[PDB]
């Protein structure tokens, strides 16, 4: 049914699939130390975990793919997805993330953690540069969704697996067609719909980025990621 | 900025004229590092040609030299391996497929040469592409404020080159604005492909051939 979707049934479902807003654990004692606050964060990130396959399900096209390529696709994306979140939640917060309405951190507390303060650091400056360019939640909808569908694409000999990729490439392209409708409906000339497609196309790989960095600190001290049974599971319900 | 006036046609040019020779390959380690080692020299001389780097102070330079410079050689290998399906060119004597390999890196190589190949991917796109790994890079890891200003005009330049490219290949709209999110998808999955590298350095214990912020300076 996705390939079927105008533009603008596209953003209505995307919008419509938003995950809640979820709360950090009421009154913890702060101030944090490195293993209450990396609790703290745990904790949500977990929480919001059961609302991404909810939001998964629904992003147009994900549903077509065989379980075990679902699964894949969450294991590459989930933590740069809710990275993003993160940023979006911040644009209107300069110099602060807003983990959750209760927990709005600044710089000096992402020092708890040994090295988290570089990620910090770098979802700061994205949220800066989602601020500059004024970045409207109807696109941030769509980037998320590039997220999810892109992140694990590359690394899925039969046939079938041709299919999906195929698949993937084609909702892709059309979350491509929507963010360019979006830009048009905007009234942006057909130059500027060129760079500002690119400059958001751009921005995801520095979230790879930011992604990669934040796994690789968190095993420098990792069964915290979750597991494929685990997304598989919350799959199945 | 000369670089701001440039058309479509000149900014091609620019790219293929400074695009690096292949070199050869004379332990499979220390083979690479020898040729990555060579191809380094050559490209602080090629980043030295792209269209706007110049006009950055040499500080800023060097940061995204340091950020780009696996990707950088990593789309390099896909190009070369995109006509040898299974096998990674990295030089026309050093031609490897999967059982000699790292072999997560490997196949994530491979799907990248398979991907570019499925896609005719072009040389003019190609270079197009390089481009904008180095100046994308380490952008938004940064007077500060001119500089990033600079490189997202420049950035906004070559978007505009790939465009034209596609519209005289007779690209319709609606193609030329997917084709040109397919290319940059890519990206961030090159981005991925050298973070895993990047760790895997460090996992096997050579995390001395990483060229350094000053080694990049000075080479500069
Ligand atoms: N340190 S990090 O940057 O590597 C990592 C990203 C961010 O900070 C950390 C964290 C997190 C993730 C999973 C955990 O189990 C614990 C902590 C974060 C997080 C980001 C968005 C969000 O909605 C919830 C949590
Ligand atoms: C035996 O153990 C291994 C562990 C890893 C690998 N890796 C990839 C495996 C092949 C699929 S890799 O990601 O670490 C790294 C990127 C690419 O392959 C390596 C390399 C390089 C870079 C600088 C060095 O000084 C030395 C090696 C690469 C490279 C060099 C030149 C070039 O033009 C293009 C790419 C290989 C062997």
């Amino acid at each position: 049914l996705a390939l079927s979707l105008t533009a603008d049934q596209m953003v209505s479902a995307l919008l419509d699939a938003e995950p809640p807003i979820l709360y950090s654990e009421y009154d913890p004692t702060r101030p944090f130390s490195e293993a209450s606050m990396m609790g703290l964060l745990t904790n949500l990130a977990d929480r919001e975990l059961v609302h991404m396959i909810n939001w998964a399900k629904r992003v147009p096209g994900f549903v077509d793919l065989t379980s075990h390529d679902q699964v894949h696709l969450l294991e590459c994306a989930w933590l740069e997805i809710l990275m993003i979140g993160l940023v979006w939640r911040s644009m209107e917060h300069p110099g602060k993330l807003l983990f959750a309405p209760n927990l709005l951190l600044d710089r000096n507390q992402g020092k708890c953690v040994e090295g988290m303060v570089e990620i910090f650091d770098m979802l700061l400056a994205t949220s800066s540069r989602f601020r500059m360019m004024n970045l409207q939640g109807e696109e941030f909808v769509c980037l998320k969704s590039i997220i999810l569908l892109n992140s694990g694409v590359y690394t899925f000999s039969t046939l079938k697996s041709l299919e999906e990729k195929d698949h993937i490439h084609r909702v892709l392209d059309k979350i491509t067609d929507t963010l360019i409708h979006l830009m048009a409906k905007a009234g942006l000339t057909l130059q500027q719909q060129h760079q500002r497609l690119a400059q958001l196309l751009l921005i995801l790989s520095h979230i790879r980025h930011m992604s990669n960095k934040g796994m690789e600190h968190l095993y420098s001290m990792k069964n915290v990621v979750p597991s494929y049974d685990l997304l598989l599971e919350m799959l199945d319900a």
